[PDB]
């Protein structure tokens, strides 16, 4: 059932897995608008016509059936209004916007806030007054459980819980889940925002994912250390804050794989697409992504060590600014909803795909 | 105490009071940037060099001790990047921001949120912004009672649990959040003014809030019997809310008691320096704590005009909490704050008689 989707930040981690889903499970057809701001401004993983055509050509099995499935590439910053409203206009008209740019890295939203004020609000704001523009009523918004932060009893947390956010990075998320809200009664705009938990993982063909250098996450922050216990003879892996209420020190944390994240949005866009005027309660709902089982930094890198077969030695340190003790998901309301079936139950079988990735990658595409 | 501020939204209706009050109570240097949005784009009002030199001229006996007084003014949106650094460059050093600048009407901000998103928050965003990049480390917000929402009675406490009723309470509530933020990260220190139903006119009785195209009460009440001198009837929004009388009660206060508190405020962030911490970020709830429902309004209207005020019922317009009242003792306590009117009838009297020897507003 065919729809036009513009994806923002589609090139980054989480989006290339997306668009990935959309070329090989839908019919849609995909604009990417990205800055290439989170991709150290190179396009080479994006699957263009293009760039997807020179991985047909160098190599061949039997061509397989979303081999001339390709994504437009919009290069630019959605903040820019002229730019933006060119998009809308050549590759329109567009049905759904999936919107996944952002700044994340919590720690430095602390430290910096101003900067991801403006990034992470006024460019949703600019979203949603271009679809106000170019009569596109149909929005998918990349949430976070850093809406949550800390309780006033850790266990998962439903799409109702408190909304006390410990970062101005949670803060930006809540803001934009508030704007798109709004647009619903005021403007008939039809938005689910997912919360995605902790995003990890990558393709099962191995060739995408987050390579560690400039990365701010656990998992790729210890494949990295593994990839120089690796390499021709401070090394160890930090661990940020062992003095939490939780069973053993660290934060813990529920790591869902971005392949389920991506099904999630399928069924997102599917379920947005069948809403009627008669509804219209349903305009805006919200959605948790998660796995359900935790798992706290001490747990994540003993399954790094089971996997990669490395020894990886620790050291304690600091609590990072802005990390509550406890994000697991209860996602009743996704798999009801939306029947969102998550593949990958288990953290070994993500460690698997991550490291895969990683050990094949050592420069990152470069 | 000689410190330079910049005023946005000074051209405004709480603006002008707050100004005056700067004028005439301190010794601080004024600057003011607006775009002339809320003022029907045109600043005669304004107490600029030119302006109080003609109250000045046509006004008759001795000089007062502020009659030489006035303040900068600078046409622009705030939202501008380069008008906006130009300011700043041109009448820098700029030791504390003042920030009145915003759309207002509940109702509107529930049709068409994102432009109230668009103003209120990307406003304050740029003013941060220029504040980092200019040195300038002091702000006072003009916040809202609108952030509290409904409760989950009384007097309205700072700590109430806020859940925001409108987009426009939603868009003060966010400032807030990015103005704390801002204290932890850069040092920038803030004082957020929750005022809460912005009532009366200066003694004067040459400023105020005319009553054509206003979204607000007491100036549309007050319109009507000028429409009628200078349906017709009065609407009232709501009459099943869950207060005593069936419709909302607010808490008005006058825009001189809310204009003595900023100068209050400003004094209270210059005492502060690197030798503190945690006071960096404060709150006020800014109240008379005496609650008037729609009708009650009505009532002192009514006394205050000699006329009928004939009235029509109407449903609830949508983004308007049923009880909003202010607890102040905080903003007592801790910046020494005494509002001088407490009862609507001599704040509705300030106001009328602005509006009644204002047929036309300005013009
Ligand atoms: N990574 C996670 O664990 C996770 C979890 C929860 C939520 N999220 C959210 O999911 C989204 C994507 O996550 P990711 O892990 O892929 O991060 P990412 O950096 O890999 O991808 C985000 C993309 O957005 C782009 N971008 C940023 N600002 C832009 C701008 N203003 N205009 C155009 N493009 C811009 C970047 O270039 C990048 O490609 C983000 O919105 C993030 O907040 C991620
Ligand atoms: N009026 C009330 O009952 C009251 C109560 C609570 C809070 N407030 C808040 O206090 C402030 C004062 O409101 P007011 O009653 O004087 O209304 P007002 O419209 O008269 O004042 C706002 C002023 O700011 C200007 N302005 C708006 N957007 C601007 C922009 N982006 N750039 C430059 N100038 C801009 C307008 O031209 C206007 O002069 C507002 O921030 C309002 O939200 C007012
Ligand atoms: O060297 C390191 C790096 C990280 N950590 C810790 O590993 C855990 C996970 O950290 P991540 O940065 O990978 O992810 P977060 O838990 O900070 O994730 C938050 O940020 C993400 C976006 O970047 C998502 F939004 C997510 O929903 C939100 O919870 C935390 O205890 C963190 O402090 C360490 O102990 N040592
Ligand atoms: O024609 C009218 C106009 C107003 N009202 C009622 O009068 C009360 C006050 O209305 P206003 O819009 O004049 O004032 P608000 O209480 O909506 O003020 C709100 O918005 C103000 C700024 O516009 C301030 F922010 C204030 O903090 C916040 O309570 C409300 O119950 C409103 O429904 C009527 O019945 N008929």
């Amino acid at each position: 059932s065919h729809m036009r989707v513009l994806v923002c930040g589609g090139a980054g981690y989480i989006g290339s897995h997306f668009v990935r889903a959309l070329l090989r499970d839908t019919n849609h057809s995909v604009v990417i608008v990205d800055s290439l701001v989170g991709t150290h401004g190179k396009s080479d993983h994006v699957e263009t016509r293009e760039n997807v055509a020179r991985k047909l050509q160098q190599s061949d099995g039997p061509k397989p059936p979303w081999a001339d499935r390709y994504a437009a590439l919009e290069v630019g910053d959605v903040r820019n209004e002229d730019f933006l409203n060119g998009v809308f206009t050549r590759h329109g008209p567009i049905d759904a916007v999936v919107h996944m740019c952002a700044f994340l890295a919590v720690g430095e939203s602390v430290r910096d806030p101003l900067k991801y004020y403006d990034n992470n609000v006024v460019g949703i704001l600019r979203l949603l007054q271009a679809m106000l523009l170019h009569k596109c009523d149909k929005i998918i918004f990349s949430s976070s459980a850093a809406i949550f932060g800390n309780p006033t009893n850790a266990e998962p947390i439903d799409i109702n819980a408190k909304k006390s956010p410990e970062s101005p990075y949670g803060e930006s998320k809540l803001i934009a889940e508030r704007m798109i809200r709004d647009c619903a009664e005021a403007y008939g705009i039809k938005g689910i925002c997912l919360r995605y938990f902790n995003a990890c993982g990558a393709h099962e063909d191995g060739d995408i994912g987050e390579h560690y250098q400039g990365s701010t996450h656990l998992i790729p922050i210890i494949l990295g250390r593994v990839m120089s216990d690796i390499a021709p003879d401070d090394k160890r892996m930090p661990i940020f804050g062992t003095d939490y209420p939780t069973p053993d020190g660290t934060c813990v944390r529920d790591y869902v794989h971005v392949c389920d994240l991506a099904s999630a949005h399928i069924l997102a866009l599917d379920y947005v697409e069948k809403l009627g005027p008669n509804d219209k309660s349903k305009y805006f709902s919200v959605f948790n992504l998660g796995t359900s089982r935790g798992y706290s930094v001490r747990e994540v890198i003993e399954v790094a060590r089971k996997t990669t077969g490395h020894p990886i030695p620790v050291r304690e340190c600091g609590r990072r600014e802005g990390d509550p003790a406890y994000l697991v998901a209860a996602s009743d309301k996704a798999r009801e909803v939306l029947g969102w079936k998550p593949k990958y139950d288990t953290l070994e079988a993500i460690m698997e795909t991550s490291w895969k990735f990683q050990r094949t990658h050592p420069n990152g595409y470069a």
